[PDB]
């Protein structure tokens, strides 16, 4: 019986790079008011979760492109607040945030968590990331670097050492004996005395367990090292793929790591994202993904896929083709997500830079855009479910609030008719929405 | 006009430690229904603001856990702020965050996050503290010295102020049809590079219509008077009688002047914890059973860390005097010879009775037992006395008393025209009368 | 396991006379804040129950001048349904004339109100006919109108029936709305009462709304026998609530229906103090508020009246106290639950369900959360 | 500066009859959520006015059964009663204003002047009441009523009702309730005057049970449309819902109500005249004009036949259009810029004081009209950005 999730930057784009110019795009991402509609409307939907990505700098892989056009992170909320502001107006809803291990130590993140777990009675998860980029160091002072694989070293301590903290207090250990004079069980609120390899914490942590017992762990994965990674800790996937065969892939190798990991593989939710455009007619529909795939500036997807591919691509003139640069530089030195994604983008076309950029603003790349009906929407989102694609899907909003409102009032009612997905929340934690242990 | 101000600890004691026994405690401090009522009446009751406190470490454990301790449960006010907010739309709120465990970067974001999501009512309580406990819980153990933490934290304010200008007002433009997310030209990097840190890029959040979140200052040491004299906008101050509060009155307001700024725009604010009886009789019977809940070892497990000094050395029978026979009269705190002169009257006394006293207030905090119209008296004869700007009204109870105080004696502010019947404004800036 | 429920006029007083002169009377009743706020704390406390009840009419010397019953008193369905919408699990109940109102208007609003509230509704059934209130709506034998009332309750429920479960459809491919073989003309005609069409809205979960009634007189208490599914109550010992209850409950029994599925709450009026003498000195501020002639002014339509309605228990106390005296009157059958007659508003119920609920739960004689969602549920009635 | 309002049946059609059925359309008019986020969100768009209509029984005067307008979406097939739909509306906003109708037939002076006091309170000054006079037979065996007064007699009656009511919401005057505690004066007695109202059609004599709200009286709202409606229209309503198919019969109406206000002795100014007016949204004009295609291929001829039949008076591919809208609500399809083009140039010419948009389905229009069309209308200049008052009358340029 199949998951969903929401997803989208607080702030300016998540996929879709024409969002923000978008006719019934509200641009409310400043704002309280827009975070608890979304919401609201998830549960409303009953939405397993609603996550929030995060970057901690403005991309300028200048400041011409990111900032005067919608570039990614351009505005970036810190996620943890805007979670909180959700939790809030809302009591069922799953409520997910990306923090960095590279730049918050695991004390700050055991409590911010914990937190949030016990302000919204058990619904909070944490997107565990570890990348080291520079742009975003530069706003941290960080100048530290440790290698790629050895960060998810330093973040397999990093998540002993939080669990540790989310066991420090115990079920039980808060007592509030009034009369007696007792505030908690002291033998019960152990020190936790973690000292290791890259990570020093002692004392106990101030919060203790929320009814869910630990947050939800959530992990991107993707990298060999990552998936390991995912094997070992994640509980939900968050997966990008453009279709069904590389679905079924990244699907059985999830499942293949964590049963590797010495862990039950359904205790591991893999979720692939997919970016619904609904119409009343499917007519409609295409007309209304075309509209939004039009929205794109070209310079914003270049912009964005620049920094994917890691190699300025503004260094060169808009015109270009793309083999004359796989010309400049290296059909070797020139890199292989890249010259992947300019095959299929094009089909065999050898696009110019603007184009490439234009399609890759779209989704990013990678994202199934599904222009439907409602019925056909419900359809593809069955037979993916059916196929093994995955345990849930991601849904990626082409703008916002709007088509959330859509798909809420559209396709879910459909999803409901069929028995595929939950009519009502059965439990009260997010741990039992996607159905995990303790 | 006088202004009002919640304040209490995201957790389990603030000022009062006998606070989790009393018999109307909720113990909702784990909750967020608890945190959304709170903020809500103070909002009923037109309040200023209502800021959060915040400590790193629980304060063995044995005490600390075992019964009220400082710090035992302690959420991020961050998020419980961001709670409130989500709630409540005149309410001004703030949060303490250190600079010493987080850099600009991350400070500077958040609270340009939570202006924004609570659309300019949001106040960062600047703290430069250097707890060992709190060093243990972050993997710290080089210390900078005292006096340097504000020399670093003067850095800190220049570089988190440089990234809340970093955006600038009317720079996002959100020109759909012309395709203009913002001006590139009113957007600029900030390249910090002072001293001790390096902060570039321009924050990714515009300033709310607040314009820069407001500043709160705790003050206490004599760097820490130079450094809220530049920096702070609100103060907030725990003196226990008219004089001191007078005293540090005056004293705020002479740094701000010496600093170049204007003393009627830094706000200076002093903690009273009112009780309310139906009648003075019932008021003190009420005050009498709060501090009735105080445990001696509680307020002495406060006290020891407020001091500088552990007194668990000694057993609780241990008089004060053999207490500074035991240590030199030189090398003992002299906030501890202030408290048991204070305290005790004169009388030397038992170290359990020393902290029972000390963990009724926070030693210094004013307990006012009274009637309504009392406790709207005391407020305005000090207000008018010149005791302060506004009042911290620290809670006996949660969340009864702001219940009591709100329904009780706001009205009574009201109706003789010291205090705000109607929010005349939207920021936290405009409800305390401050620029921009 | 014990139920709790809500009591209080819409407007100025309901039984401490000097109510909205207390320091800490918010005297909110004009105001949507003050009602939202108290329907969500007495749900924070877990009650069954929180219902209105309603007069229609207020020389004017005594009830306008000092504080008087239905002094000031808003519609009860607009304040019921202000509740409903910032609320999901507490039972909100309403009083509604039959005297005044026909079945029709009666079976709709308070289907609105069950479909609006997600099955949490219940209507208090009055028959009384006072003279002020006949002179404001342009206007029979007492037990008389009793005999219409059975008229009356027939009407509502068949209309309530006029749809039965699983008649609506929304097959929006098919086009089919509803089952019109599934939706029903009623047709009633009876000795005073006609009344058509289907009702316009159909059964809440909760199926119907529950009846409530206020029972007093011989006629009455072989109504709320026939039809009262809970009965409000007040009885000023133990002695009297005893007999009270066992007379209510053999008249259902009497009435051919299951004694245990008709819940009898009997009205308290806890002061609450930290201590013993606090709880004391409390009880003595709120009666010397009261003034002689205002309790008079209730009594006749002499000062002790007007300090509860003469016979509203005061049970001034400290929570152990309060909890004590609430168990130990359930466990000598008093009644199945307990109205909670409010000293002064807002404050008293933040009081109640922060100090006394809790222990009511330790001690496991009433809720600690939700089990069902309808107020059908909460008092474990039927269908 | 232009008004907007909001218009819906609390149940299960309005004026597009395929609305129900509509993919994106919820349903959710049994409960209490579908409500408040529809005042949310008008709330959110800065709308003057939200105003439930009520039909008091099921239409049954086509075929002389159920079978249609319970089997298909029948005019009235579901039908909660508004009062309550407004309280729920108004607990949790703040500036909306909110309006129902209620019967001066069915319905005594009292019960009216109190609820609508009530409500009034309780929104803080946002209420309005629509007066309605109709007597059809359906709502009278509902009611009881075996009855009669002929039609312009009804509104003569209504005259008196008003009359009534105004005395009522007279009855406590400003400042008549202090709460005095410590003196022991809940309200100054000789502030609180009787009413003692025994005209022709009409008793009710105490004083309402509910003070003024800081509006004083709620606003009166009006459907008007006869000619001794619009004589009435012309004595009391502070605002007026017309339809009208075309910018000449707009005008034409429009001019028309304002003569019938000024010949009552008063300003034709503080009588607000709204038209209805359907728009249908597309990110393209392709695209709105499909949508609109899609919306009316949802009714069922007979259920546009059944409200032919009721509101023409006569039972019985014609009904087909007539449930597209309700024969005279004119239908716009278009973009958004579109869409505040044709709200701006009718403005301009004379049409209406403010726009009633009807929703083609619920809740899910009203969503984008206000994300897409109130933002456009703003940066234009003639539409509210904040709202600049807190009562309804404010809202509306009204007075007391």
């Amino acid at each position: 019986q199949l998951h969903l999730a929401g997803f989208f930057s607080a702030g300016n784009v998540t996929h879709a790079h024409g969002a923000w110019r978008h006719v019934g795009a509200t641009n409310g991402f400043l704002t309280g008011e827009f975070y608890k509609q979304i919401a609201r409307t998830l549960e409303r939907g009953k939405f397993d979760l609603l996550f929030l990505p995060d970057g901690l700098a403005i991309e300028d892989s200048n400041l011409e492109t990111g900032v005067g056009l919608g570039g990614q992170g351009a505005v970036a909320l810190e996620p943890t607040s805007v979670i909180a502001t959700m939790a809030a107006v809302t009591q069922r809803l799953g409520l997910g945030a990306t923090v960095s291990t590279t730049y918050y130590p695991p004390y700050h993140v055991a409590r911010v968590f914990a937190t949030l777990d016990n302000l919204s009675d058990g619904r909070i998860s944490w997107n565990v990331v570890t990348s080291l980029n520079d742009s975003e160091a530069r706003n941290f002072g960080v100048d530290e670097h440790l290698e790629h694989d050895i960060r998810y070293d330093r973040a397999d301590e990093f998540l002993e050492a939080v669990k540790k903290l989310w066991s420090s207090w115990s079920e039980d250990a808060l007592l509030l004996d009034k009369v007696g004079g007792r505030f908690a069980d002291p033998k019960k609120v152990q020190y936790v005395n973690h000292r290791g390899r890259w990570l020093s914490v002692r004392g106990p942590l101030q919060v203790p367990r929320s009814r869910q017992g630990e947050p939800v762990i959530l992990q991107a994965g993707l990298s060999p090292r990552g998936r390991r990674f995912a094997g070992r800790w994640a509980e939900a996937v968050f997966s990008v793929s453009p279709n069904l065969d590389i679905m079924r892939a990244v699907y059985q190798d999830i499942k293949a790591h964590v049963a590797a990991a010495g862990r039950d593989p359904e205790q591991t939710k893999v979720f692939t994202a997919v970016m619904p455009v609904l119409g009343e007619t499917e007519q409609v529909a295409r007309e209304r993904l075309e509209y939004l795939n039009s929205l794109v500036h070209p310079e914003v997807g270049l912009s964005t896929l620049s920094s994917h591919s890691g190699l300025n691509l503004s260094k060169y003139p808009l015109d270009t083709k793309f083999s004359d640069i796989v010309a400049d530089l290296g059909d070797r030195h020139v890199p292989t997500m890249l010259q992947m994604f300019s095959a299929v983008a094009g089909g065999g076309a050898d696009l110019t830079l603007a184009e490439l950029g234009r399609r890759y603003g779209t989704n990013v790349g990678f994202v199934p855009q599904w222009a439907g009906t409602a019925e056909q929407i419900a359809d593809q989102l069955i037979s993916h479910f059916e196929a093994g694609a995955a345990d849930g899907f991601i849904i990626s909003p082409a703008y916002l609030p709007g088509i959330y409102e859509e798909f809420v009032d559209q396709v879910v009612p459909l999803l409901q008719q069929r028995g595929v997905f939950r009519t009502e929340y059965e439990g009260t934690t997010l741990r039992e929405h996607l159905g995990l242990a303790h």
